[PDB]
């Protein structure tokens, strides 16, 4: 059974893009006798918890385990001794012995010596979570971190109160990992693991080191790296047998760049892609400018894995367009706000609730004012939820400019509803054939957009046919079977 | 009896005008049934001393008491506990113990450990006053102040030895007070009552707190804040029954300032006068200037008490001129450099002995010489008392251009002393009736205060009959009876 | 037997000028019954074998004895206790207790708690000197240095690991130095001896203290300060009867400076003549400058001894010239690679052997193969011994423009050897008699030393014969017993 290792940095909740994608790929990879795991390389003391969250939300297959540097040494060092550290535990209640407890709020609590006349520590008592700042000389020396009532981590501050180094401890309440970080730059450098005796130079080094102990050097195991910041990591692994893989999410060029300057880790996986055993794209269109700039002979193009999920029944209705894309610089509806004020100018009773916080919902929403869009906009409160939320809602909007491959848009046309593209990255050339289903029209035609917008709503049983076949061409098209075939011979 | 309680910052000795005239108001409150006391809210171990010395030279009645907030809370937290705290004490014994005393003067004493080899302590033992500067690493890290053999306060400083924070102990050597300094600003931040395990976010919250606890709430209890710093805290007390009244002792307008901006304090107290039960002016014209600007309906205009002493007899003489007044920008006698110059050119003989210190007396003395006045001019060595000093002076000079009252002009008519005013600030306009009494001339007008000046001096019974009369008008104007008068009216 | 102290800062291995001349000094001073002894002021615990070895290298004679502050009030400490403080050793043993050394390399070694969590200490085992670099929330407080198994010095650093006080520690253990440092202009300020509980407002005054407490107050006994920083401190002396001289043994005019301007250091030994009892110069010429600038009457011209060795036997060959000169921006061959390239031209085959190591070497190397050199000049690995390296060599280059006196061309002239000065600082006018012995030609005069140096190497014999009688001019004018008469008449 082939061992399939997707090499991301973390793995969090409410998080979608190579995370989602991620997690899908393994449970499809599974069902062909390929073991399908996810290896992180952040510290999440809750990560138990996390991943229980995801796998009871159906966000993961309970077969997709998780390996991470911090866990494996950690069990490392609770067998190398047996008795637990009170040390620490201890030494802090005796700081805090016959001390006056100043609770600030509930949580926040400030401990003060009437005897010795100083500040001691700092306690803000989130459920299970007591984070103890230790001062001395009114000056932040450490913070502890608490998680079961045993420690985690304990943090050393600079005379600036600028994290200086971190600390990492076991089950037993034993030193396993000590790094030192740059004030400047913060940076994870001289990297100490005491459980082994061992010093590297960064967290490269010790990831690597993770990988080397973790991956055994056969070709039965293969290597995706799905983020592009852990690509170093997967360079100076010393296999020489293991197959390497990158496969690329988002578009190389970097955002609102007409310069066409490529993102500097993207650049490095592909300027260094005659190491790694290929590059997978997922548009065709990508594969041909990468292989161009940087006449790569390994760029594979197979799309990301989509569940169809089942066929709806007809969910037609009318109160609001919907965007349904997280508020992004250019990945958002920027100039899509002056195409709603247009249509206002048409249809006043048309609102406009688009889910996803950003940063750029405070300018959008102020110029939604500006364009008297105080009411005829109605941005919804990012529910978590969207399959079910807008299964009765149409004419979909999509101002994206620079789109890797439009995951949302597929899956409306599973969704049989209708999509409005601006077809300016071509992640939606694929799926959207003009007049046949959707509407791929070109980038900034608000004019364009308003017109196909108004007509999609008024003809509803003619755009419902349009979106009805769209879903048997995703469906061919993005065949899973297919898919997998074609990973397996990259793969073997 | 009517408690009223002045309130000001600091009451320190060698300190005149609210300082003198809040104890000279105390006295004549007092002798109308109406408990005069002083609300300080600076820290100052030899306070005791400090306040008896005052007494003593009869510059504050027995009667005027002096309510602090360190003070109140030590006596607080003073009978929450019993026994003596010789902890710090001893610690401070042990790590000087074995240690080489290296004296550099009589007082200042460092102690090195030649076991260790580290710098314990710097130590400069004034009388009764030993202040040890703990050293960790030749670096400040504490500054333990001792007063009656007991540690009264420690400061912790940081990288750069600037506080960052400060701790005060009552007599029985337990903390009660624990403020935290900005070392930018300089500014006390959050401050912490251990003796009552209480948090204020500022000094303004914890003066604010004492004044509630300390004042109760009836009209039997007024507030009179002379001082403009305090205002924030009288603005922020939690009484609702308390009358408060804010006393203008000075010039709202910012000094040398064409512009006409009020002082960012004074501003406020008006500004925000809508709040307080009245705002006190000296001036009449004060009143009219802030009435217009604030537009404000509590403008009183109640003049400061004045002591009358006794009567002169015919003190007679002439060997120098005088100011009589610290040096002070344009409060003090920067053009009158300039008139004494113009004089010297007529009566060479004539010399300048002005009483008082200042920043501007190094560029005045350097200008004298410069004008030629090294010895047609020699002012006084500040001698502290004036009364007698110059009883048998005449021909004062005023060349203030920001004067709030004229007290020392006020004065010298009770001296049967003539005055030469420059009625710039409209503070002599009331008291220098021109002709009839003293010599209320215009602003830089060095021509006709010269030839006014001279013939004052030439003119000796002449011009003791304008002061002799002089006294008899202050008399009837500041009446003291008449004064108090006004202020029962605005109290009640 | 007069006791003369010649007054250096240090005297370390591989170094020459000055140190050498002092050495040379000595041997002739006392060979006159007139013990030369030499005092140094910097801290070297290696200071033993760095003696011994210039003994046993024939650099020093053994009557040559060395007085430093350190040393004496050492013995002065170790006298006052009898019992080994092993405080700091032990504590410093208990805090690597049961601590996790991590060797980086074969000699950098790092310790970690793994009960604490915290980063001890830094391990660099040189050659019995381990020095451990103390640390405290992950910052340096502490560098203890090691010698003969024995603390030797301990150094507390600041905030940016910037030295703010040194330590200095005797043969029992004990504290008798504690220097205070300006981690700003790097200057030991406020200097300590607790051995005699003595303090000192700079090192200046403790070097001064220390030679009062060495250096009894007799015209017996001269003190002569060859170097230009240690003259402050023959200044400040309260001695009364000991004489005082200050040897120049360089160019007082700064370096590349055609303002004229005196370099700091000589420009007070000269202004502060006045208080000395001379000035010894070994160039008439410095003396006319130095004499007419500051106008000083205690100009006195004595030149430095120098051996005659023994008589070469006719050691004829040509391989390469050579400057065998420390490369120095003015006082090496900047120029001269000019003058190779020249040569170059005419003689391919010949080659260039400069040795002495320096900054300039870069650019120089540099400048070689750009003037197509790389082969055509080949520097020899600056190789310590040069008298019997160039004994066989001739047609030595001198291309100094700053020169203070000519040792090299002068010990050329012993070696029958001839020169090419650019007499530019009259440090050859003496030496080299144009036509008669070597060639003082003219400065930046390429052209006539390019043809100088060919005619010399092609006429063999007869540059020999200028060189020979060359060894009878040196011996005649740099007479040694002529030399000492001089510095007798001076001290005497
Ligand atoms: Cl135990
Ligand atoms: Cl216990
Ligand atoms: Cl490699
Ligand atoms: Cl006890
Ligand atoms: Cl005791
Ligand atoms: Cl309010
Ligand atoms: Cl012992
Ligand atoms: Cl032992
Ligand atoms: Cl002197």
């Amino acid at each position: 059974m082939k061992q399939t290792y997707m090499i991301v940095n973390e793995l969090d909740v409410n998080k979608g893009g190579m995370t989602t994608a991620m997690l899908t790929r393994s449970k499809f990879f599974l069902d062909n006798e390929i073991s399908g795991d996810i290896i992180t390389f952040d510290f999440k003391a809750n990560y138990k918890d996390i991943l229980k969250e995801l796998v009871q939300s159906k966000k993961m297959d309970k077969r997709t385990q998780m390996h991470n540097p911090f866990i494996y040494f950690k069990n490392i060092s609770n067998l190398q001794h047996k008795k637990y550290n009170y040390t620490m535990t201890r030494n802090l209640s005796n700081l805090l012995k016959d001390s006056v407890e100043i609770k600030e709020n509930s949580r926040i609590s400030r401990f003060f010596n009437i005897m010795s006349g100083e500040y001691l520590a700092y306690k803000r008592e989130t459920e299970q979570e007591t984070i103890f700042d230790l001062f001395k000389n009114n000056l932040r020396y450490k913070r502890i971190y608490f998680y079961k009532g045993k420690i985690v981590k304990t943090e050393v501050f600079n005379s600036d109160n600028n994290l200086i180094a971190e600390q990492f401890y076991d089950d037993n309440g034993y030193l396993y990992l000590y790094r030192q970080i740059n004030p400047e730059k913060k940076s994870i450098g001289k990297t100490y693991l005491v459980c082994k005796e061992k010093q590297f130079k960064n967290n490269v080094e010790f990831c690597s080191y993770f990988l080397d102990k973790l991956i055994p050097d056969i070709n039965d195991n293969i290597i995706i790296c799905d983020g592009p910041g852990s690509f170093p990591k997967i360079l100076k692994t010393n296999h020489k047998n293991v197959k390497k893989f990158a496969v690329i999410h988002v578009n190389h060029y970097k955002n609102f760049d007409d310069t066409g300057a490529v993102k500097k880790q993207e650049d490095y996986i592909l300027r260094n892609a005659n190491k790694i055993n290929g590059v997978v794209m997922l548009t065709e269109a990508q594969k041909k400018d990468i292989i161009e700039k940087y006449k790569i002979t390994n760029a594979y193009v197979i799309s990301n894995f989509i569940n169809i999920t089942d066929d709806y029944r007809d969910k037609n209705d009318n109160k609001v367009v919907g965007h349904i894309s997280r508020l992004v610089p250019q990945k958002g509806l920027p100039y899509l706000i002056d195409v709603a004020k247009k249509v206002v100018e048409q249809d006043n009773s048309v609102e406009f609730h688009l889910y996803g916080t950003g940063e750029e919902k405070s300018k959008i929403e102020n110029l939604i004012q500006e364009s008297n869009l105080t009411n005829n906009v109605k941005l919804l409160g990012y529910t978590t939820n969207a399959i079910e939320k807008i299964k009765d809602f149409r004419c979909v909007i999509s101002t994206s400019q620079f789109e890797g491959q439009g995951l949302s848009l597929i899956e409306a046309m599973l969704l049989k509803k209708p999509v409005v593209a601006f077809d300016v990255k071509y992640g939606p050339s694929d799926f959207v054939k003009d007049g046949k289903n959707g509407y791929l029209i070109e980038n900034k035609d608000i004019k364009k957009m308003a017109n196909k917008i108004l007509k999609l709503l008024h003809d509803k049983e003619l755009s419902k046919s349009l979106g009805k076949h769209g879903r048997d061409t995703i469906i061919d098209m993005y065949q899973p079977e297919k898919l997998m075939v074609k990973w397996k011979q990259l793969f073997n």
